[PDB]
RNA sequence: AAGCC
């Protein structure tokens, strides 16, 4: 409950000249005592009186009832930060080295230097793009500053290395004053022209790493890196984390995880020699020679010592400072710059002609029915994102204008223009409009936002291309409900004194032009015999449209923004944007590697023990016949990397027998390791989300860091969701939202009130505030319900159903509108109406908590059941796992020592479901989770009709209905939509083996009737509410489960009743990934 | 005013 106080001291800080505890209860007369202590507060403020009584008299109220929020009465005027800066500002200001960047606007000029006039000016390279402002940011760090100011021992060396780097931050700042931010969180051209261009996406980068920092290194780090990145804003994040592909390779193996049959890890404490070759050091140092030359000198130096032995031991050094690197900032180009950078290719293309070929040869002889529905499938499908072009769009009664997909096929088909038969083209006469992807340390790359008619005709076709990868072990992305755990055991598992792993970054030959001959060509060959394979009218069209893109795309033209004008130029390179970007590239890259390995053999003999391509990165585990040597390794790399040069593609090859190191992942000394670099205070592009669901971002963010191996200091976090969540009233009345209000399972939740462990109401209080949320869950819109009414619309809404079903429509049909009615979502004021009648409906919900009629269950309500039944015992459970995740937190970490961890996902869609199954078969249609949820519940008539209502024949549909299959779906679906609401595949759990024996012993459940749903359920929440006691408590205990049988038959009505939760916490999850 | 997932 920290939150709350730590709010309080962060307002006193702030402001000082008053604030107003505002409390509520689910007890009546407990409630008019909160009401009659919040009316006689705002009455002594109002007359410059104590509270000191009032407090002491409602001791009562302070004591039971549950603080809400708190008033702050501040009459200042945003100042302070001016003067707050100046004590810390004493060291001197940094000067920027305009010598260290290419570009030119790349280095820390001073913004008049770069844009002369207000109208030249662009934030476009520097915007930190995130709802909070960097006057926040400082603000929250003297807090920190200040109430860690009479630390002793260890802490205090903690905040004397802290305050040593803000000081560069501060004395920088001010040289300059603070950069004051607008209503919309910009930096514009007046605040902006007289400071050094970046200096406050700067100042966040650095604020971000100074609180970061704990140990001495982190110290040592943070000061390099905020120094350099002052000035060096485009190499300084690639020069730091470029030696760790080469130091993978050097740590020797002693003991690691592995996989086996059954695909889930299993411990080997088999011994692998590190074998390197001279070369290999000559590279290593050039790297480290490169990044002294560049200023370097404390980073270079610790890779230096851990040269000396290379412990495994000694390693999470190397990790961190890889981690550490990303968080310099992204680096935002000129889209122009980004642009500019772009007949043995014979066996290369058969190979991508052939895989596209093997994905889609069933589906096609056959006649698949998504095949033949493409279209519709496509338009199902379609979201709500750009189209390109801003076209005007007349609904109903009401002329406005949008580029958004949706929109643009349903006013298209109103008007007799919806033609997907003609696959527009996007060259010289048509140009494609540009994207842009941003990340840090790697350079900027273009994104093709072509029509949707591109879409449509490739998604039914990606679609069944993926299935194919989801049995393909080659595509590790794809395969199974696989996660990285699963592949990091895969290549261990083959690792001897006989074997050397091949791992290969090709991300810059995707977007060579080498590359897009090759590889269309390839696509087409395939397609065109997919073709010769059927007759069907459908299939050859949908076939042949996916052709036609192909062509298209072969020669296309780019509209790359030069300034405020629009030059067009011939863009000869693949560029993504299209459906079939992750698929094809995915067959490419595992398509390059089969050609590289394919060629080197004629001179070398060894075996090919796993291939695999796994997004911009493609591996191999060989086997020779013989030991394996330094001499051999630079052989096999120097054939390797010769193939790949006669190919004319640049990318970075290596050899080594012990480790790996991919975008998503590397492994070093037999353990996984995950970058952690996610950026906190400054984001890739601006979106269309709140402060709330930013702040719940930071956090996941926090979190998901925090998990791979860098944590910003938890108080930071929660003083940033203070300002992010905070609302005004008024100009001087400010709202800040209580920890019950952000933490508890509700559609306005931000974060768990404890790290790792997420609460339910299990309190009176708690839920009555959880119902009284939900009562203002979704709000109306206007603009969306004019437009919902309008004829194109629901036209557009009948005229897919009418094409999708064939009996009777509404369980499908009130779907499909709604689907659709969320779609205008994207569309910002719809969204900006939204958000109004949030914030008001908030204000008021925060000053005096309404009614309900509740009558609505959740999965709180469920859990609330079950726990009196339940009887606790102090338990232990010994630690029997290696750590195989060497960052994991100490708490995490242990409950996977004792327990054990998963290689896979929890099924939580129900896919795996015999009835979505059936719907698959013979329609293109997609139920979620939800909807199959409420329809297996469904009395066995309606369930008939709705199957056939979708294309299902009879005697299917007959079939099922009643057999074995239909009962236990009606488990299973349950089962997926329990697991769905408890996020059992998210954050900290989604690691925890659940079916773990040491974890199943310690649950003690006797059956007392026979009743799957309930059985799942008690089971379910033993395991977590035992695992929640363990990551709090590092001890474990045993539960006893003696629920009644006449209570049981009562839970499971309860349990097909359940109402889904939506909220800015539930959203980042899923924004995560 | 920012495509696949």
């Amino acid at each position: 409950g920290k939150y709350n106080l730590i709010l309080s001291e962060y307002l006193s800080f702030i402001y000082n000249s008053v604030q107003i505890p505002i409390y509520y209860s689910s007890n009546s007369e407990l409630e008019n005592r909160c009401i009659e202590f919040h009316s006689k507060c705002l009455e002594n403020s109002k007359n410059g009186l104590s509270l000191r009584k009032l407090f002491v008299e409602y001791n009562d109220v302070i004591e039971n009832a549950t603080l809400l929020s708190i008033l702050s009465y501040s009459y200042d005027k945003y100042n302070a930060v001016e003067r707050k800066l100046v004590k810390y500002a004493k060291g001197k200001p940094l000067e920027a080295d305009l010598t260290v960047n290419e570009l030119d606007y790349e280095n820390n000029k001073m913004t008049s230097e770069l844009f002369p006039t207000a109208e030249e000016y662009t934030d476009s390279l520097m915007d930190p793009a995130i709802l909070t402002s960097l006057s926040s940011n400082l603000n929250a760090v003297m807090f920190w500053l200040e109430k860690h100011e009479n630390d002793v021992a260890e802490k205090l060396k903690v905040y004397k290395r802290r305050l040593d780097l803000f000081t560069i931050v501060a004395s920088t700042i001010n040289k300059y004053g603070v950069p004051r931010h607008n209503a919309k969180y910009r930096y514009e051209y007046d605040v902006m022209k007289d400071k050094p261009y970046y200096l406050v996406t700067w100042a966040n980068s650095s604020i971000e790493m100074l609180m970061s920092v704990f140990s001495h290194d982190d110290y040592l780090i943070a000061k390099e890196l905020i120094v350099l990145s002052y000035s060096n804003r485009s190499t300084l994040a690639k020069l730091v984390s470029s030696p760790m592909s080469i130091l993978v390779a050097l740590v020797d193996i002693n003991g690691t995880f592995i996989t086996n049959e059954e695909l889930e890890l299993e411990f080997s404490n088999k011994y692998v020699r590190a074998i390197v070759p001279d070369q290999t050091f000559d590279e290593l140092n050039q790297m480290l020679d490169n990044m002294r030359k560049a200023g370097l000198v404390d980073i270079p130096k610790m890779i230096q010592d851990w040269l000396v032995d290379r412990s495994i031991e000694k390693f999470p050094l190397m990790a961190k400072i890889y981690s550490w690197s990303f968080h310099v900032g992204f680096r935002k180009q000129k889209m122009l710059d980004a642009a500019l950078d772009q007949e043995m290719y014979r066996e290369y293309t058969m190979l991508i002609r052939d895989e596209v070929v093997k994905m889609l040869e069933e589906p096609v002889k056959h006649d698949d029915h998504l095949l033949r529905d493409s279209e519709l499938a496509g338009l199902l499908s379609m979201s709500s994102a750009s189209n390109g072009e801003s076209r005007q769009l007349k609904f109903g009664r009401k002329t406005i204008f949008s580029t958004k997909k949706n929109m643009h096929v349903m006013d298209d088909m109103a008007n007799e223009r919806y033609t997907p038969g003609i696959i527009p083209p996007v060259n010289v006469d048509k140009p494609i409009p540009l994207g842009r992807r941003d990340v840090p340390g790697r350079r900027t790359r273009i994104i093709f936002i072509l029509p949707y008619e591109y879409f449509i005709a490739q998604h039914a076709v990606v679609e069944k291309m993926l299935i194919y990868a989801k049995h393909t072990r080659e595509y590790a992305e794809f395969y199974s409900q696989s996660n990285q755990l699963l592949s990091y055991g895969d290549v261990t598992r083959f690792l001897s004194n006989n074997t050397m792993v091949l791992y290969t970054d090709v991300s810059q030959w995707d977007s060579s032009q080498h590359n897009t001959q090759p590889f269309r060509k390839g696509i087409i060959m395939g397609l065109d015999i997919l073709a010769n394979m059927t007759n069907d009218a459908k299939v050859l069209q949908t076939l042949n449209l996916y052709k036609q893109t192909q062509i298209n795309l072969m020669d296309s033209y780019v509209q790359i923004p030069d300034g405020n004008v629009i030059k067009k130029i011939q863009y000869g390179a693949v560029a993504s944007g299209e459906k079939q970007t992750k698929a094809a590239n995915s067959i490419a890259n595992l398509a390059l590697i089969k050609t590289v390995l394919s060629r080197i053999s004629n001179k070398h003999s060894f075996a090919t023990k796993i291939i695999r391509v796994d997004g911009d990165d493609n591996y191999a585990v060989l086997q020779f016949n013989t030991e394996v040597t330094k001499q051999m390794i630079q052989d096999v790399s120097n054939d390797v990397r010769e193939t790949y040069a006669r190919m004319n593609a640049k990318v970075k090859a290596l050899v080594s027998t012990v480790g790996i190191e991919i975008a998503k992942r590397y492994i070093a000394g037999g353990k996984i390791f995950f970058r952690a670099g996610i950026n906190l205070l400054n984001n890739e592009k601006r979106g269309q989300s709140t402060q709330w669901d930013q702040a719940a971002i930071l956090y996941s963010n926090y979190i998901v860091n925090r998990l791979r191996g860098f944590e910003t200091d938890r108080e930071f976090i929660l003083t940033k969701i203070m300002q992010m969540t905070s609302v005004a009233i008024t100009g001087s009345l400010r709202l800040f939202p209580s920890e019950r209000v952000l933490t508890t399972n509700s559609t306005f939740k931000v974060f768990d009130s404890e790290d790792f462990i997420i609460e339910y109401g299990t309190t009176v209080d708690e839920v009555y505030i959880q119902r009284a949320f939900m009562s203002l869950s979704s709000q109306k819109s206007g603009i969306a319900d004019e437009i919902a009414a309008s004829s194109t619309f629901k036209n557009y809404v009948t005229r897919l159903s009418e094409q999708l079903l064939f009996s009777k429509n509404n369980i499908v049909s009130r779907g499909i509108a709604l689907t659709e009615k969320a779609k205008l979502n994207s569309y910002a004021p719809i969204s900006l109406e939204k958000r109004r009648a949030q914030i008001s409906a908030l204000l008021t919900m925060l000053q005096k908590p309404v009614t309900f009629k509740s009558s609505k269950i959740t999965i709180n309500d469920i859990l609330r059941d079950i726990k009196p039944f339940f009887t606790v015992s102090d338990a232990h459970l010994p630690i029997q796992y290696q750590k195989f995740m060497p960052t994991l937190p100490d708490n995490v970490q242990y409950i996977i020592q004792c327990i054990g961890s998963r290689t896979y996902q929890i099924e939580d869609d129900g896919s795996k479901s015999a009835i979505s199954r059936l719907i698959s078969k013979y329609s293109v249609y997609k139920p979620s989770i939800e909807e199959l949820y409420k329809v297996i519940s469904l009395h066995e008539n309606e369930i008939q009709l709705y199957l056939i209502s979708l294309g299902i024949p009879k005697i299917d549909a007959d079939t099922y209905v009643g057999s074995k299959i239909y009962s236990r779906d009606k488990y299973r679906i349950l089962e997926s939509y329990v697991y769905n609401l408890l996020s059992i595949n998210y954050g900290c759990y989604q690691l925890f083996d659940f079916n773990s024996p040491d974890l199943e012993k310690l649950i003690r459940i006797p059956f007392k009737g026979k009743i799957p749903a309930v059985t799942f359920i008690l089971h379910l929440y033993a395991k977590l509410e035992v695992i929640n006691y363990a990551i709090k408590n590092g001890s474990w205990i045993s539960l006893f489960c003696n629920y009644p049988k006449s209570e049981m038959i009562k839970l499971w009505k309860k349990m097909w009743n359940i109402t889904s939760l939506r909220s800015p916490y539930t959203n980042a999850n899923f924004f995560q990934e």
